[PDB]
């Protein structure tokens, strides 16, 4: 994640997360080692057991993986999705608009660099793609044009797979949807579930009582059950099926949804902890995945032209992000301002960052300085700790240039 | 399906349906050759091409394969819907409980006969019943008992690998049922589809505008799409995974309901060819398929204890068996009356069989004699064709003997 020099590095076992280490990772590790222009040498210990030891050796002695990459379609596989993507970029971009086109592209890949079957998986990606009419064909050989379902997703970025699930979903959710609440919306900028946390099932029953009627109603919608749930409650659930895989995973999406609704609405991260039992960088890290896709879906929606569903997905994208209400939305676009320090600037009446830009600095100290409880109390991302006279000048200085910007 | 005895029996090619004749095929067609008593030798020529010798030849000369049990599993397989009704039957009837026991009845299998993998291949299936809990394991080794969905669907001779979605659906159904027509109960009892003809897509489309808003609403409710068939009517439609296999096994159980729909209602045969499109042959096939499958969902949900759905379900396997309104089911409690022969009595005025057990004979007479347009004027399937005064006369004693069983 981010270069820290160390004179020392120990590593406690060659073993990780029940597998012996990653090269790549070990490499990484170790490479650490000696602060730059500080130490003469840098050291790493690797401690390992007596019973490890054969495995610590390969580690230090080892050496990483030649490169090969996803493009390679496996045994028992027709299509790659990597290969999907591409062809579709191709085609819906317009690069490549012919078969002749396309295995004059593939060539210019990694795979056939390594290879210097893959005349086959460009046909096999046609047919998926051609089949479902992410691209039509049209006699000239064939030339091959997208339909609104294909340019939707490369405009999107959603994988095309997905996109069949996605599509039919939003489709199912015009046909009744409940705006009592921002539960619904909040359902269909869920991400895929990708093990984020741990689900305590038994938790999430009983929340499931005490859970809004106007949110049950979103639940039986999207497709929960509580007799499902209870039987998550009475023992462990397994999936054979691909119906099995589909059914379960609506009852994990579904608990996202919760953890985000109560994440845009300013409940604290420590009561979500309490409340859903995930821990802070899980929700975090949810927070900019949710926030990266509610984005794909409002681009999604436009592309095809549903415009009643990118009205109110449009606004998700930034209340994710940050995590804030409604109002919140404008003060966030100073950067300086998170959650906590919009909402101190928003209770005492700077509703907007033309009125913050009007504000006096004096006041916006007095604001921090009073309703956040020197020393660089305050912390921005983009920089050091700041002190309260500083933030404050910099936050007002920042929402003129932001109305200079917005007015040019 | 018969005995035919003929003095020649041709046959017009070694190649049927586009592939060679199987021997068990050919030897019950050759088998026929001469009439018992009657020839002095039966003959029999496969007429042949010049093309087709080698072919021709081996059917002749050709003896049957040994007969061979579904039970083996195949590569890639982990279990058999033979295999787990086996083992289903055993366990919920009692007379297997231990692995013990489920060991000692394989060996009286036929499967083990022939190999005198299995063991394990019991334990497979255990597994999967387990799992959905088809059965429940106890502690003793252990004990398996099963549960109510286990006992319903051994009551009901369904496959248990279908009564999950068989379950499902009916649970679906009972959470909002349309009760404005029958169309909703038809689309249960109907079978999975078994290419019982080929559906001509856009007759089909072009009857989905015409259809009753009452039968949309169920439409909608169990699932069919407009837009899906709007693809059909478009091109080929196909199937690569197991989501799409059921959306297009939606819309072709809808199309039988609706065919069975007017069957229910006594539409002519021949209205209904020139309707749907079927021969008279696929849709009185199709009867007795939906007549069989329609007792099984009556006994699954009698066994769970939905009484509502089986005080709503049982009418209809009479109803569709004869094909009848719901008037003519105690008439045709009568083995003589078919549903045409019902009618016309119903028409008269003998509404019941206590009724038509009062009737004059030579009433019932003159009612057949004029309703039905001697040359054994009508048809009765355990019989040589009848006079109407025979069969009159066999229609009122036979209803007599009816009440006799009845109050006895």
């Amino acid at each position: 994640g981010v270069n820290l020099p160390a004179r020392r590095v120990i590593i406690r076992t060659p073993i990780f997360g029940g597998r012996p280490l990653d090269i790549l990772t070990y490499k990484q590790m170790v490479g650490r080692a000696g602060r730059k222009g500080v130490d003469t040498v840098g050291e790493s210990i690797l401690i390992c057991k007596n019973s490890e030891k054969s495995k610590g050796i390969a580690l230090l002695q080892g050496s990483l993986k030649p490169v090969r990459s996803c493009l390679q379609r496996r045994e028992g596989e027709e299509v790659t999705g990597s290969m999907i993507r591409a062809i579709l970029e191709i085609i819906v971009g317009g690069v490549a608009s012919t078969s002749q086109d396309m295995h004059t592209y593939a060539a210019c890949t990694f795979l056939a660099a390594s290879m210097k079957v893959q005349l086959g998986a460009i046909e096999a990606c046609v047919m998926w793609l051609l089949e479902n009419e992410f691209i039509q064909s049209t006699e000239a050989g064939k030339v091959y044009h997208p339909t609104h379902l294909g340019s939707a997703t490369l405009s999107s970025s959603l994988s095309p797979a997905d996109t069949l699930d996605i599509f039919a979903d939003l489709q199912r959710a015009m046909k009744g949807f409940v705006l009592e609440n921002d539960l619904h919306i909040l359902y269909l900028v869920t991400p895929m579930f990708e093990d984020w946390t741990t689900i305590d099932w038994y938790r999430f029953f009983c929340l499931w009582e005490k859970l809004p009627t106007s949110m049950k109603r979103v639940a039986e919608l999207v497709g929960v059950e509580e007799g499902f749930l209870a039987r998550c409650v009475k023992g462990k659930v397994v999936a054979r099926t691909e119906r099995q895989h589909r059914q379960m995973a609506i009852h994990k999406r579904f608990f996202t949804s919760l953890v985000l609704l109560d994440l845009i609405s300013e409940v604290p991260l420590r009561e979500i902890n309490q409340k859903y039992g995930c821990n802070r960088g899980q929700i975090q890290s949810l927070q900019q995945s949710a926030a990266v896709y509610a984005g794909m879906i409002t681009v999604f929606s436009n592309r095809l032209g549903w415009h009643n569903m990118e009205l109110l997905l449009s606004q998700f994208q930034k209340r994710l992000t940050f995590g804030i209400q409604r109002e919140l939305c404008d003060l966030v676009r100073v950067s300086l301002l998170n959650a906590q320090r919009a909402r101190v600037l928003y209770a005492s009446g700077f509703h907007t960052v033309a009125d913050l830009a009007r504000a006096n600095i004096v006041e916006v100290e007095v604001i921090l300085k009073n309703a956040v409880p020197n020393m660089r109390t305050i912390w921005v991302t983009g920089r050091k700790g700041l002190t309260e006279r500083e933030a404050a000048a910099l936050i007002v200085e920042e929402a003129r240039m932001i109305l200079q910007q917005d007015l040019v």
